């Protein structure tokens, strides 16, 4: 009834991990309730969507703008800045900020919107406002991976700033100039769900 | 092998070892009208592509199925680390013996995804002389890393993983064991691509 004793079934995406809220809240969590046992699970979107649609999840980490979103409940976090992936070796990173008219020519390796969502769009609006639509060249399943690539020179990217904290030497990151493109996510829940363990951990998330 | 097509297949984790990289970089530019296909997968997955026609050659973890009717080449064997938050008493060692750890709950991914790597950490906490208590169960390393970081328990990756470098997370060297990852290069025997031939040779030299 207090949501101190239990079981919590906790949903997130491998890139939403980067980003501090998402481990900064299980710990919390966890610090506060630590006799509530947590069920962390990994997957795209769409996929622990259906997840918290079949019962089989409490709360997820999520994109914002996926299909059958109004019948849960989302919960806007705080955003994160859109930042390029880049090698120390190209000219653009000599640049404190890099104008994406000046990468129109370069392959962009991306990532499949559906897992994507709120992260690609704001790749392709990100690179209309500097006049061009980008050239893409292989699509990742997982959006981290880019990095990687970047690494073997197959081209830019662009990735949520959390992902800075990866260090793969040969690559650099670079924010973009004159615009603010932003990544989104959000906590995601059953309508109506009054569990106390999950209500604890929505509290911790949010404020 | 100036042309023609070539499909390179890697895993998450093998992409941070230099080898995935290096080879994947000197191929592009000895051959740039050679199309280069990557795919990500974990070995399993890989070396299924690999026997139905669907990928030329991979970069994946020993202990797969099969690897019969494939070519195998050993690549590298690199060291394992212990995975901490800094937080954790454990820490504040220069060095881990991995008895310390017994009682720990460790972050891991399935035997599925991992295999050679998954055995390698039960092998070594057996020598250390326990089972380790999985804490959580996890596709990707990378989010092995971050959970760490929320204190949900300690890990033992690769040493390449440290490039991973998550505030809130510390990597220290096991002291009394060398836990290894090892990483292969698996091709189809009897494949005469001229493509595949000279990807090989910047893999091997």
């Amino acid at each position: 009834a207090r949501g101190e004793s239990g079981v919590l079934r906790v949903g997130f995406t491998a890139s939403a991990a980067f980003n501090s809220v998402v481990p900064g809240a299980i710990r919390t969590f966890k610090r506060a309730y630590p006799d509530v046992r947590l069920q962390l699970e990994e997957g795209n979107t769409t996929q622990l969507a259906d997840e918290l649609n079949e019962g089989s999840l409490d709360v997820a980490f999520l994109r914002p703008g996926f299909t059958g979103n109004e019948r849960f409940q989302l919960r806007l976090l705080s955003e994160e800045p859109m930042v390029i992936v880049l090698a120390e070796t190209h000219p653009a990173a000599a640049c404190k900020q890099i104008a994406l008219s000046i990468l129109k020519d370069e392959f962009f390796l991306l990532f499949p919107r559906e897992i994507g969502l709120s992260l690609y769009d704001a790749v392709i609006k990100a690179c209309g406002k500097a006049g061009f639509e980008p050239k893409i060249g292989q699509l990742v399943p997982q959006i981290s991976s880019v990095i990687n690539l970047v690494s073997a020179e197959m081209g830019v990217s662009m990735v949520p700033d959390s992902m800075r904290q990866v260090n793969v030497k040969g690559v650099v990151y670079r924010p973009v100039a004159d615009q603010m493109p932003v990544a989104k996510l959000a906590l995601a829940y059953r309508r109506g769900d009054t569990s106390p363990t999950l209500r604890n951990f929505i509290l911790k998330v949010t404020g």
